[PDB]
């Protein structure tokens, strides 16, 4: 099974516990034996930044800390999503769907999970939408 890195905990921590990040990427290692931590959205990243550095080609994982002005307050959800786009390679999407389980019951506090295959699904409307499923 290929190990979740502790500082995937570390970073998903840093989000959840102290706002610290907009959103964090994660990818496997080399060997792909470890999902490591590649993408560090500091609080003012948009969604953009996460969504253009996306690979068209390969999956990934990700915590995005969505930020709303609605109704009870200013709210705040994490959500955690599966990119397995339709034109990755067998094995990369064969590796990351495997593995998907580990890293949520990992990442304690994922408020929406979705899973994107395309550019509508990664969309910024279809997120937006269900973050607050």
């Amino acid at each position: 099974g290929i190990a979740v890195s502790d500082d995937c905990v570390q970073k998903f921590n840093e989000l959840k516990l102290g706002h610290q990040h907009r959103y964090v990427t994660f990818k496997m290692n080399a060997s792909n034996t470890e999902v490591v931590v590649e993408h560090v959205g500091g609080p003012n990243a948009t969604y953009e930044d996460f969504k253009s550095q996306l690979p068209e080609r390969d999956c990934r994982y990700a915590i995005f800390d969505y930020e709303f002005q609605v109704d009870g307050g200013q709210r705040n959800k994490i959500t955690f999503i599966l990119w397995a786009p339709d034109s990755a390679p067998i094995k990369s999407k064969m590796m990351y769907t495997s593995t998907k389980d580990s890293i949520k019951k990992k990442l304690v506090g994922i408020q929406v999970e979705v899973q994107a295959t395309d550019a509508a699904e990664i969309s910024e409307d279809a997120v937006s939408e269900r973050a607050k499923k």
